[PDB]
């Protein structure tokens, strides 16, 4: 198959959905800290790379076509995996509405603007279907969108990596040094708590399956590529941290950031159609989507995701926490963790005896992945989390929509 | 079998674990409200009776011998059910330490006393093993303890039901009327939020199985008996609500309350040994307990529960929230919900097509049970709930202790 994309724009997708709509804000987020504190990066990147490794050698096997639910079919995988879906896709199109309220806030000036009245919302609303239709064109086309746009948002960051390496200069960062944070013991927390729940994305590769070239080779290479990429991106970019704290070619840096939300948005609508029109086939949901107009792609799928997406775009217009951490926009963050959980549960529930040799080695990386996934939700908002769990209780008993499973019957 | 108890002291067990260590405090808990507000009772009792009905017609089938995990073997039932255990048992012996810090605070005077220094703790510590050994004697003996002691704590409440019906008098309650609460719309919340998470217990019957007479008949009758009992107990007792708000034979009323924690404590250590030395056999945990010295009963089991119970009795001595809602003593409240959840999931996952006729009827009661269970955790402490969920993530990835399940393998 050649109408089914490949590594080159896949790793870019995978990377650029972590990159991605949070880097041009990351330094800011550890400015109110607590700043550098590079340690925070050390540990969050080590454990996250572990998570990407998990995903790598799992899609190394059954990709999938999901994934991150594919493997849920085998912590169980009915109930638990059909759940894992609801709560991930329902955190797939939801996290999108978040993505536009910021992505267009990134073009809040520089032509248009406007961008303050009802115009902000009317444009995020039409900016979404942009990518919905650009998925009805794909999937090979939406990945073509992401490739160009994120290598656009790569200009800024990568530019500061080496070029920023030649500018500043120098011992200024040494001047600001650590401190501000309330000491090393927990000081890290002030950084981890914003480099962690913001490494979210490694899934996209083992979630493309159904439209990557060769899964068993390209996809594992995809996540590991994506993670090492965004990772050094993160470090070299936010090590450009001299002393400031207050929060010509400037226009390019402001355009290239929104251009990350140019590719991202497509990417996540994509992930939205995938891990759902997937558990359409491996069983139930229910669907509906389907219906997969000939040549792949969920025609009903992404269109339906459009309706679900737009409906919330016009009532979170608007209050819901006017920015990040919105009791709805953040919870959907937590949601995307469970599938991190069962996955790693699976890269061992399906190495029952490992169709691969040397145990302890894989045995660590998965444990590490478990800290990372457990820690980055252990240390987060108290209304938000209880919330996820409320959704778990409700996802569950919303399987009355489901009286036909089986196992260990009577 | 006749060394295996029967309905007569079983329903008393089942009832007196909800009764039970919260009634002589219940009116107090809706005094700071918001008081009567009898509605709160209306809705909490209707949905709870639904929950008991759920449990009734489930143990009507497979009892079990668990239960409330028995049936988990069939939302899955490996991982999910072995979980459902950890999080219920670890909420079974934990809820106990809570039970003694109050049950002896109930004899904080009237002989002994003391009851304020290190003596409070040294006595709760030895008061626990009391029931641990009185379970090593049972299980028919511990139920004999609960029967006598709760029909002792029945004297107070039931006495006010009819006798209290002849005393006051009269329109005083009409004088205090509703109000104080911030209006009907949500006013109920101030009552439901303390009549709900305080109806916990209906499980005990469908959790005795392994030591009730005939399961299929006695156990269903047990929970429904238990619930209607504690229910009218609740209503007729806390309808003795005249106007007061500040918070000879008086000694009897103060003794008879602790005497509820005389029987309760035994009951829950009991439930502790049960839904664990049960998932010892249906599979894994791991155990250990076992080892079931001849004639039933988990000898290693309750003894081990003693060590786990005493260890926390001497470091929650002491701070941990010096009373109810202890971020550990309350969470373990939330924990005892999940098994409520999968249960009701099961009275339909195992009525796949109902080995019983007329669908919609059973179809409601289970839905109602789902509200009750979901609502009473939807509306509770924010650190506590996120906490349960953290335990869910950890229960989970603590099944590395478990690399040998199966289903839909590769």
């Amino acid at each position: 198959d050649a109408h089914k994309v490949g590594l080159i724009p896949v790793t870019l997708m995978v990377s650029g959905n972590i990159m991605g709509s949070g880097v041009f804000l990351l330094p800011a987020n550890l400015a109110s800290t607590g700043g550098i504190a590079i340690y925070g990066w050390l540990v969050t990147i080590i454990g996250a790379l572990g998570l990407s490794m998990v995903y790598a050698k799992m899609s190394f096997l059954d990709p999938s076509p999901g994934g991150s639910y594919a493997y849920a079919r085998r912590c169980f995988g009915p109930f638990l995996g059909y759940q894992t879906n609801v709560l991930y896709w329902l955190a797939c199109w939801i996290g999108n509405i978040a993505m536009v309220v910021i992505g267009v806030g990134y073009l809040s000036y520089f032509f248009p603007i406007l961008k303050d009245p009802l115009v902000l919302t009317i444009t995020c609303v039409v900016v979404l279907w942009i990518f919905v239709l650009l998925n009805i064109v794909g999937p090979k086309m939406i990945t073509r969108v992401q490739a160009v746009a994120t290598v656009l948002a790569l200009i800024p960051i990568v530019g500061i990596a080496v070029f920023g390496w030649f500018w500043f200069r120098g011992e200024t960062y040494m001047a600001a040094w650590n401190v501000s944070g309330l000491g090393t013991f927990g000081a890290i927390q002030s950084t981890l708590n914003v480099t962690l729940w913001s490494f979210i994305g490694v899934e996209s590769a083992s979630v493309a399956a159904g439209v990557v070239k060769n899964p068993k080779r390209n996809v594992p290479i995809a996540t590991i590529g994506g993670v090492l990429i965004a990772a050094v991106c993160y470090v070299l970019s936010t090590t450009a941290i001299m002393g400031m704290i207050p929060n010509t070619a400037g226009a390019i840096v402001s355009f290239c950031a929104a251009a990350g939300c140019l590719g991202s948005l497509g990417g996540w609508t994509l992930l939205a159609g995938q891990t759902a029109k997937a558990a359409a086939d491996d069983g139930l949901f229910p669907p509906i989507f389907a219906r997969v107009n000939k040549a792949g792609t969920p025609v009903a799928g992404l269109i339906i995701v459009g309706i679900l997406m737009t409906i919330f775009q016009l009532s979170s217009i608007s209050p819901n926490a006017t920015k990040e951490f919105g009791l709805v926009s953040s919870v959907s963050v937590i949601f995307t963790l469970v599938p991190y959980l069962y996955t790693c549960a699976a890269l061992l529930l399906l190495g029952h005896g490992h169709f691969g040799k040397a145990r302890p080695a894989y045995l660590a990386v998965t444990t590490i992945a478990f800290l990372y996934c457990i820690w980055a939700v252990v240390g987060s908002g108290a209304k938000e989390v209880m919330w996820s769990f409320v959704t778990l209780m409700v996802i569950t008993a919303m399987y009355a929509l489901n009286y036909n499973r089986l196992h260990k019957n009577p």
